């Protein structure tokens, strides 16, 4: 397995990736800082690469002030019970928190109940489009650089896993996250590269074409 890569993409924007019959799952994040804090975006794929991002930012100098999980798959909270056990904050919508309970997983310490939350207001702000990857995935938008971080709901080269997915629904939630982000410069996916806003409009069509096929 490939080791954690940290890929500054501009000031205050790091992209984490991190790796885990199939094969190998190539998983990207954000770490977006706040002046000195740093907030994970999804934490990475594993516990232990969880703790080598954290403790990367700790040595340069950064406190690791909070994190906020996409949607209840493993890729998106794996780093969970770690950082609670370091006291860091944990955030997850409440239905994300519900599906980690029902799978007998450790849950975020915080959540939210809203379609709109503001982590931090006018810096990190999420937004549930509707089911599509999975009944409970939301995105997270950074006002000020004009990035959205769409975790495994942005889909522009084929859908992925299905196994928990609302094929019936996501159409219209793409439709729903066009609408709300064609305002986004850049679009940060879980499984593709990064791209701008026409990456919305891309998982919109595999989302038609996926539910055709099925
Ligand atoms: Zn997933
Ligand atoms: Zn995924």
């Amino acid at each position: 397995l490939p080791d954690l890569k940290i890929e500054k993409l501009e000031k205050g924007v790091y992209v984490h990736t991190s790796f885990e019959g199939w094969g190998v799952v190539t998983k990207h994040g954000l770490v977006v800082l706040v002046k000195n804090d740093a907030y994970l975006i999804d934490t990475p794929i594993t516990a232990k690469d969880t703790e080598k991002l954290v403790n990367w930012f700790i040595e340069h100098g950064y406190r690791i002030k909070g994190s906020i999980s996409t949607h209840f798959h493993g890729d998106s909270t794996a780093g969970i019970e770690w950082l609670n056990s370091q006291s860091i904050s944990t955030y997850a919508s409440e239905l994300t928190n519900e599906l980690l309970k029902k799978d007998n997983k450790v849950q975020a310490t915080n959540s939210f109940s809203g379609v709109s939350y503001s982590l931090i207001k006018n810096k990190i702000e999420v937004f549930y489009p509707g089911p599509g990857h999975t009944q409970d995935n939301v995105v997270v938008w950074l006002p000020e650089k004009k990035i959205l971080f769409g975790g495994c709901f942005v889909k522009p080269d084929g859908l992925g896993n299905l196994g928990d997915a609302n094929l019936e629904a996501w159409p219209k939630s793409a439709k729903i996250l066009m609408s709300k982000y064609g305002k986004a410069k850049l679009v940060v996916s879980s499984h593709s590269e990064i791209g701008n806003a026409s990456l919305l409009q891309r998982t919109w069509e595999q989302a038609v074409k996926g539910l055709n096929e099925s």
